[PDB]
């Protein structure tokens, strides 16, 4: 039964079958649990198992250092070398670093918890059903529970499924409906049908929803609706019917990756193909195990080359410390990426009351009947000062102060708002000031009366306990609270039945104090209360009425507009059928307006310069609010959203409005509009649909279980920090004050995160290319080697990887929310910057090779050799004459193999002091800015000299320590990239920028 609120509980009785005193046989339980199936929610299959890192070893640009670490195995034990430890080596730390990042990789159980896990915290254990087969109440499991049982609830019980209300044991019965609606209050039940067959929840007054808890009463029911088919079931399979893609910057890594996989195969073809002269070679002229063991070292010196084995753990410290400044900047980051993404945020849907508004509900205006003569029609306007719920204020009238309690209007103006209503104040001692009981809107009528004092009671003289409540209970004493008609949105009002209490206060029999929203109540109302005369409602005067209140709420004053009025004459106590929630718009008829108080919701101190910030930042902000398409637009001009005077009649709707244009306007709505009232529950999720439909990454913002997909579609979910749980488990992003200013703060981080992230990223690129370059220039020339994979290893994870982290804490470029958000399909490095780091690596690719060049021949401590046999190097043993000098083993000596290291690290030095802007000069950005730069650089030479000093390092590494003979000519080839690239820089600031 998915239509039982529609249905009376007569037919939903007979629908399954099943007698109300005795239940559910046990033929009947197989029947329909075979064919509803269990009373719960599917499990998850994918936890902590060992498939946990494997993945990571899935694609291609891992899997080649797993193969390379094979090929480095085999080299590594076909040695004619008697040397022990150091054997060993090339194929362990590329398999420790292998491991070690996939450990990095394979971080998603301490960054990435569950939203439909959590969501199974509300499914209770056991529940109380009366079944055929006993006549006690039996409680069983909530999963043996089946729609068409006949089950009991009890205060403090949590409801196991969606029950139709059937028999209503206890007076009133109350649910905590907190999950599936954001609120707090209690709503109540009833069992007279709900006549709309599409009526949302809200307004399912007979209805017991799965995971909700009774917070006062007892009630009987029948089960509507097991499993999936209840309305948190429901929510949980839009949840579970959406995949979540990857963040933009990830599949270019990925993409990265399979280019580059395909660099290193061709570069592989490549050498091979150079390497065609040796098939002119004499089969009694050498082996070709001696040729195998060549291929398969160039191999793996090119796969460590052009791959950044820093890269990943790099970024995943560098994103680490930017949750730690999205925390300082209240703002709780989920997951890792998501402090990337959130810089290319384009468009913030954020939720008035309590992200935009502080939630200070204080009555400021309000107004009553002064005189009526036909046509002419005055009103009593009142102003009220003090934001706040404390009764420290005062009323006047025309800007001077008067007493509320000599006009006869504004005395029962101040009986209603205190006797309808369920709210009341509270000293705080801890604190030091006053706090709400309740509603907000409620409590500040509360907060009124006591500024009113009608009756002008004692204050001075009383505590700051007893100055809470004390007008309001003054009123309580005169009229007796019967009872109160609850609210409904079916007729947006709420009254109460007051009896006059044993004094003789000449009061006409009973009355009913109405409370509610101005349109409904006013049309209500046949008599007008001036002052304490009646006289008929005319047409002139509900003119007067309606226009000021659309003057308070369209104004500048945005005020919340609630029209108080009052039955003289009620129906008797036994005419009025309490049960039915229906006749309580009926039994509010035939009444008297008294008067219009109009309270405020008013916007954050923040909110005016973030909105402002957003307009500069390219960022759209979208309000989605519950007052009225007049009052929202108004509000939207108040905070910055709208001018103050310009054309909005096609950029805001309501959830009326929204939903009776086609599926094509509703798409070519949500590109312009940036204003919604009044949204239906399933609004914010289409919303979403439809911004990332114009590939626009949303920030949408949510509270509860009904925000929930929403929160999981969009990039980047917003929860509260006084949020409903499951909203913040299905949330990118929790905040810690609730304000929207600490979204847009977050977005500006994380913008200038990804900057600074960028940049480093191309720095590590820099090296490896150039890596790739040395190798391929000392592999097709014949020429020694210049760099080992051992040492390129250690170069890209500690000498490369240490002031690129550093690069992380680059000041952030001003004037960068001055820019529209960065594109999701950006190039992470294409045109110029292709060139530019293409230049780069090819230059220091040159550098290497030539430092050892240098050593082999112009050199002081080297040899007096020339290029034409250096390249013939593996012929020392058999052309003799040509080659004499000293022993062959001087062709595999230390030094030309430090020269290149040495050079290298000197360059990227360099390349990291490039690496403090993109195309800003270091005339114009100094090289002494970025403190831990310059602190990870001395750091990286210092472990450079660590390497060739204690004894136990540089025979590991194959090198040996230089002196200052021949550290000069290191800077005299590394410094020369300074200015190479500063010409590039210069380049690009003047003949491409336009
Ligand atoms: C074994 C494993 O967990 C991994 C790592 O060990 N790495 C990275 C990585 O994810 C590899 C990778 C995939 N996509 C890219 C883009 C840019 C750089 C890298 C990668 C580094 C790759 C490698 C093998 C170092
Ligand atoms: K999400
Ligand atoms: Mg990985």
């Amino acid at each position: 039964m998915e239509a039982a609120h529609s249905k009376s509980t007569e037919e939903c009785l007979a629908y399954f079958g099943v007698s109300e005193t005795t239940g559910l046989t046990p033929d009947q339980v197989k029947r329909h649990l075979e064919k509803y199936g269990h009373n719960e929610l599917p499990a998850e299959e994918g936890k902590s198992l060992w498939e946990l890192v494997i993945e990571q070893f899935e694609d291609l640009l891992v899997r080649i250092l797993l193969l390379a670490a094979c090929i480095s195995f085999v080299l590594a034990w076909f040695e004619e070398g008697e040397e022990t430890i150091t054997a060993f080596v090339e194929p362990f730390v590329i398999l420790l670093i292998l491991i070690a990042n996939a450990i990095v990789g394979v971080w998603q159980e301490r960054n990435a918890e569950n939203a439909i896990e959590a969501l199974k915290e509300y499914e209770p254990e056991m529940g109380k059903v009366y079944r055929a087969d006993r006549k006690s109440v039996q409680r069983i499991k909530a999963r043996d529970i089946v729609p068409g049982d006949i089950v009991e609830v009890a205060v403090g019980d949590k409801v196991p499924a969606d029950i139709r209300i059937l028999s209503i044991k206890s007076t009133t019965l109350r649910v905590d409906q907190s999950i599936l609606t954001g609120e707090s209050v209690s709503v109540i039940k009833h069992t007279e049908p709900v006549p709309d067959p599409r009526a949302v929840n809200q307004d399912k007054k007979n209805m017991l929803f799965s995971g909700t808890n009774i917070a006062a009463g007892k009630a009987l029911g029948i089960v509507a609706t097991t499993g999936v088919s209840t309305e948190i079931g429901k929510i949980r399979d839009q949840m579970a019917a959406t995949e979540q893609d990857k963040t933009p910057l990830q599949q270019k890594l990925d993409e990265f990756g399979e280019q580059l996989s395909k660099v290193i195969s061709l570069i592989c073809v490549a050498v091979w193909l150079i390497n065609i002269g040796h098939f002119n070679d004499p089969v009694h002229g050498g082996s070709w195990i001696r040729g195998a063991i060549y291929y398969f070292k160039i191999a793996v010196a090119l796969a460590v080359a052009a791959i950044p084995e820093g890269l990943p753990a790099v970024i995943t410290t560098c994103l680490a410390l930017g949750t730690r400044r999205m925390a300082k900047k209240n703002a709780i980051v989920r997951s890792l990426p998501s402090v990337e993404t959130l810089g290319c945020t384009s468009v913030i849907c954020s939720d008035k009351t309590g992200t935009l508004t502080t939630n200070q509900m204080s009555v400021c205006k309000m107004f009553i009947i002064d005189k009526v003569d036909g046509d002419f029609c005055s009103l009593n306007e009142f102003s009220i000062t003090g934001s706040t719920y404390a009764p420290e204020g005062e009323v006047l009238k025309n800007d001077k102060p008067i007493r509320s309690g000599q006009f006869d209007g504004l005395v029962e103006l101040a009986t209603i708002c205190a006797l309808c209503n369920d709210s009341s104040l509270d000293f705080n001692e801890t604190k030091g000031v006053y706090e709400k009981v309740g509603e907000a809107t409620e409590t500040a009528l509360t907060t009124l009366v006591e500024k009113m004092n009608v009756f002008n009671t004692e204050v001075r003289n009383l505590s700051k306990v007893e100055r809470a409540n004390a007008c309001n209970s003054v009123i309580r004493q005169l009229m007796k609270k019967e009872f109160t008609l609850e609210f409904s949105r079916d007729r947006k009002s709420m009254s109460v039945y007051c009896s006059p209490a044993k004094s003789s206060r000449a009061a006409v029999g009973n009355k009913m104090f109405v409370k509610g929203a101005p349109e409904g109540v006013i049309d209500r109302c046949n008599y007008v209360r001036v002052g304490t005369t009646r006289v008929p409602m005319t047409g002139p005067v509900k003119e007067k009425i309606l226009s000021v209140i659309k003057e308070w709420g369209t104004g500048r004053d945005t005020l919340r507009c609630l029209a108080l009025a009052t039955r003289d004459t009620p129906p008797k106590r036994e005419e009025m059928v309490l049960d039915d929630s229906s006749r309580f718009m009926e039994y509010e008829t035939d009444l008297t307006f008294v008067g219009v108080v109009g309270m405020l919701d008013p916007p954050r101190k923040e909110v005016m310069g973030s909105i402002q910030l957003c307009r500069d930042a390219g960022i759209r902000v979208i309000m989605i609010t519950g007052d009225n398409k007049g009052t929202a637009i108004a509000i939207c001009r108040r905070i910055g959203i709208f001018g103050e005077n310009e054309e909005v009649a096609d950029r805001a709707y309501t959830g009326r409005e929204f939903d009776d244009l086609p599926l094509a306007e509703q798409r070519e709505a949500c590109r312009r509009a940036c204003c919604f009232a009044r949204v239906e529950p399933s609004h914010k999720s289409k919303i979403v649909e439809y911004l990332q439909s114009y590939d626009e990454i949303t920030a949408m913002t949510g509270d509860g279980v009904n925000d929930a997909p929403a929160l999981k579609k969009a990039e980047i979910g917003i929860a509260m920090g006084s949020g409903t749980a499951v909203a913040k488990t299905a949330s990118e992003m929790v905040l810690a004050d609730d304000n929207f200013s600490t979204i847009v703060a977050a977005v500006e981080e994380g913008r200038a995160i990804y900057n600074n992230m960028k940049q480093f990223i191309r720095y590590l690129i820099s090296s490896n290319v150039g890596e790739v370059v040395c190798i391929f220039l000392t592999a097709a020339l014949g020429l020694p080697e210049a760099l080992i994979p051992v040492q390129l290893l250690w170069v890209n994870l500690v000498t490369d990887g240490l002031p690129a982290t550093a690069l992380g804490f680059n000041p952030p470029d001003l004037d960068i929310m001055d820019r529209p958000p960065r594109s999701p399909k950006e190039p992470l490095i294409s045109g110029w910057l292709f060139f530019r780091y293409m230049a780069i690596g090819g230059y220091v690719g040159a550098a290497t090779v030539g430092a050892a060049a240098w050593w082999f021949m112009y050199a002081e401590d080297g040899p007096g050799v020339t290029y034409h046999q250096l390249t013939h190097f593996m012929q020392c043993t058999e052309d003799h004459p040509h080659f004499e000098g000293l022993d062959c083993e001087i062709f595999e000596a230390p030094e030309p193999m430090t020269m290149a290291l040495s050079v290298l690290v000197t360059i990227e030095m360099c390349n990291a002091l490039n690496s403090l802007s993109e195309n800003q000069s270091l005339m114009r950005m100094p090289p002494w800015v970025n403190i831990w730069l310059l602190g990870s650089i001395c750091l990286s030479m210092s472990l450079h000299f660590l390497i060739l000093y204690v004894d136990p390092l540089p025979m590991i590494f194959k090198l040996k320590a230089l002196d200052l003979t021949q550290w000069l000519m290191v800077l005299k080839i590394s410094l020369p990239v300074i200015g190479l690239d500063e010409i590039l820089k210069f380049i690009a600031r003047n003949y491409l920028e336009g």
